């Protein structure tokens, strides 16, 4: 800030395949002065031609403005483009904003190369389609060097309207558990509009009204639950689990008479079978929950 | 015109269990006169308090309204109720409307035996918990006689704001994929918070998180599918089912190597996989409903 007239790019984007591309014209139609970098003609050129600066280097786009926003192939990527000549001094007094896919441990590495170089390290984790890059209501997960993600949070919230920042081990377990449901939840879907199919119910018509005859249903379901999981309150006033396995294992019969296959459905059974097995029968369904527990 | 015949109840509501009570309350809210009939009259005194005219036997609740809706314990309790004194010939001209949870087949005979009677049947099955009966988007299915439910669509309009009539074969079996799906979606939500718990995330604050995080995301992304599956176009340009098995392992490496159950979520993987090895991996992850065929 004390440095704003020194730059004249407010973030560069390195790495120009679908998801930079993307984030990269999000900030652009945003009204950000966007410096690029990457290998890719087709990608670089319509960038350019939207208004981004392209750098003759990794260094010269890391120099170019007070963040740079990563989003390579993957870590082997990441290591080359930091190893290349001149980069560890245009690192100092830079945030690197790292999308790029990465294992646990590899982060820590990073993390410690840009931190060696005097720079400051925020990893993320886009909660989206690149569809949804810079919708209002999309969500984003940041963890690394607090610092630098609060001074650069107006700028990353340009890429997704909701972010947290969470400590580093927490952020990659809740990253983990949140992409566990929503992708299982999608896989749900995916998997009773199919068995819908081999009882005569046409794809075609029957996936929208599936989930428009159980969007309300599941969305005050799960609210319920959080209220429930926040109080610790599992009386079996509503929704008991007993009653629930029974309903359930019904539900797997008739499909098992129909010939589907539901290995998905098959697997909710034995869990809140198993939960009831297990003591928790009279309490709320949400009880399922504690079943997991190690304790 | 011709018929003339005069009531003075809007509905009658047989059963006062949890369900029926919840009914009939709601109904009584709403401003119709509820006619009831319960095997222990202690259940109706809220109900009486409430309004509702306390009827001396079935025969007089079937007699007292134009439909009558029944929400018994079981399907033993429905043929209980329909063997009691008078009540075939009570039928006649009536519409009952059978919330009663039963095994298909029942249900078949159930309907033989008050369209023998005179009477006309509609099955129904309310897609939601008694909190919310009443609801205007809660959501209810029905099955049986077609005339009938388009007679009484505003009244049963009254326990659930959205409702659909489907033919017997596809009532039943919509209500089954349906039911698998919702449940099966709270479930992964129970799993997920549950390996958030083992990984040190407190049930308290991460329930929460996880559910408005992911909100969008599903919703979205369940609106994209259903236009791919109504619009046949499978083509691998956003969301390639081969990227997504991918993801998906990592997401199980991580769970496995924490050491949590995660049943459901293995499943998915197992079902994606599958996916992939039959060569839908360049198609979009919606195409994973083919493999089901």
């Amino acid at each position: 800030s004390l440095s704003d007239e020194s730059f004249e790019f407010d973030v560069s984007v390195i790495g120009l395949g679908a998801m930079g591309t993307i984030m990269a014209q999000v900030l652009l139609k945003q009204g950000k002065r966007v410096a690029i970098w990457n290998r890719s003609p087709g990608k670089a050129a319509a960038l350019v031609a939207a208004g981004a600066h392209l750098c003759e280097s990794v260094k010269a786009a890391l120099s170019a403005s007070p963040a740079t926003i990563f989003v390579l192939l993957d870590n082997h990527a990441t290591h080359e483009v930091l190893g290349m000549p001149g980069v560890a001094r245009a690192l100092a007094h830079r945030t690197i904003v790292d999308y790029t896919t990465n294992a646990q441990d590899e982060g820590l590495a990073l993390q410690g190369l840009v931190n060696q170089a005097g720079g400051h390290y925020v990893k993320g984790m886009i909660v989206a389609y690149p569809r949804n890059v810079g919708h209002r209501e999309s969500h984003s997960i940041h963890t690394g060097d607090r610092e630098a993600f609060e001074q650069h949070r107006a700028l990353l919230e340009g890429l997704a309207g909701h972010t947290v920042f969470l400590p580093w081990d927490e952020a990659l377990a809740f990253a983990t558990v949140l992409h566990a449901h929503a992708f299982a939840a999608m896989v749900t879907f995916f998997e009773a509009v199919g068995a819908g199919d081999r009882f005569g119910l046409p794809v075609s018509k029957t996936a929208r009204l599936l989930l428009e005859t159980s969007r309300f249903f599941v969305a005050d379901a799960l609210e319920e639950a959080v209220r429930r999981l926040e109080t610790q309150d599992f009386k079996g006033d509503q929704a008991r689990l007993d009653v629930h396995a029974d309903a359930f294992a019904h539900i797997a019969q008739s499909l098992h008479a129909q010939g589907v296959w539901t290995p998905v459905f098959d697997a909710v059974c034995q869990v809140v079978q198993r939960a009831a097995a297990m003591g928790y029968g009279d309490q709320d369904i949400a009880a399922t929950t504690k079943s997991f527990a190690r304790e």
